């Protein structure tokens, strides 16, 4: 305790910029076009790194993340589409794995999802899912635990979702980075915990809702990841 | 100058791994790194994964440790344009995600924010690459070469791939993730790759029985690169 770094991971300006404003003594490297920000969120150790939109930012964001700051434990937060029928916008999703919608190398027996060298999913940190449980109850907040789905694209009904939800029934939730950074975490070994805020449920209107309530997401998903570090630094 | 080269496979690799002297392996993040020389020439040469996160995660870390010069990408490919046959060579002008979709957002298919929908390769490295080409009399094409988390094997995959981009000359799985990488590092890059297959219904029979063939060709390519840069 007390020696702990939570490396959090946002790809967009709007959540990020709440974390940023509240961590105390920050400073900002800029690398790779990636700018990270360290500093104590309400006394724990952070490195927070606002990462590009899609995989390969995403990767290049949390390779360097762990690279330079070498942070114990990685949170990826921001907005996604919600699939899961009981969410609404605004309520949380935690991953309990992760796995790329697109990627697909079946012509050579791998699951779809997978990629060669890689297990067919990324899972998430018990501890670290737990905790975000535990933050969940504590806020009295409305979530679902389990897949969420990453790729390329925006979500936005028509076949983009209908192929996710046939091939992935069970997903909660789809966005464009946690997969990526599971996939990287995974390969240094560290681990790591997705905890988005619903901004969209994915369909014709998921980019007027994404433009009307992505404020919302970031207002609860940075609320969720300012409790999660606390509760991981303390109880 | 230091070369960096990334390839995905092992067979790709391997046959470059083989030739490096005064060689060192450094490995991270799930990457295998050699450095030495290449025929006299400064070289780190990287085997990612499969795949734009691992191509991804890989160009970061060979640029952020051994700071390269310029990249090259290389190995094998899917041609999409007529005049490629098994073998030869295809050299990017420019890298684009085949499977990239904000459109709705208003960014042009392919391209992701806070990035230009494509990414151009340098000038010099093609030059370079199309000398050795013509002096090794070589089939090859320079253009857009497309990258997507799939592999593509005709069907809808390659109808949307020829929707999308008409031009394109090669698909594959790596390229733009490096370009991308190099891009937001300022690093200029270029890849030379050899074709495994057409990118049909049939490019994973061909894939498998030519991947012997594009890996050497393509491993020719970059040696005779580096020492053209050098
Ligand atoms: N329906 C949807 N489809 C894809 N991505 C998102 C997102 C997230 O918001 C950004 C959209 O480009 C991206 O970071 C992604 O992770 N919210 N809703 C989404
Ligand atoms: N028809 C095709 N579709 C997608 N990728 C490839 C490739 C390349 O070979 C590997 C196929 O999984 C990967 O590294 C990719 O970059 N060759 N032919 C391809």
């Amino acid at each position: 305790e007390f020696s702990m770094k939570i490396g959090i991971i946002g790809a967009m300006e709007e959540e990020v910029t709440l974390l940023r404003d509240k961590i105390e003594n920050r400073q900002t490297i800029s690398l790779g076009g990636c700018e990270i920000y360290t500093g104590q969120l309400n006394g724990t150790e952070v490195a927070l790194l606002k990462s590009g939109i899609g995989k390969v930012a995403a990767a290049l964001g949390a390779t360097l993340l762990l690279e330079h700051c070498k942070p114990d434990v990685i949170i990826n937060t921001g907005s996604a589409g919600g699939l899961a029928p009981t969410l609404k916008v605004g309520d949380i999703v935690v991953s309990d794995e992760a796995r790329y919608h697109d990627a697909d190398v079946t012509a050579f027996g791998y699951e779809y999802g997978q990629l060669p060298g890689c297990p067919a999913g990324f899972k998430a940190d018990d501890k670290l899912i737990a905790a975000a449980e535990a933050c969940i109850a504590e806020l009295n907040l409305n979530a679902v635990r389990g897949l969420i789905v990453s790729g390329d694209a925006f979500i936005n009904g028509s076949v983009g979702l209908a192929k996710i939800r046939h091939n992935f029934p069970q997903a909660i939730a789809v966005e464009m980075e946690a997969t990526a950074i599971a996939h990287v975490c995974h390969n240094f070994n560290v681990p790591f915990v997705v905890v988005r805020a619903i901004s969209d449920v994915a369909d014709q209107q998921s980019h007027l809702s994404f433009d009307e309530f992505l404020a919302v997401a970031a207002k609860q998903s940075s609320l969720m990841v300012e409790s999660l570090v606390q509760k991981l630094a303390h109880g």
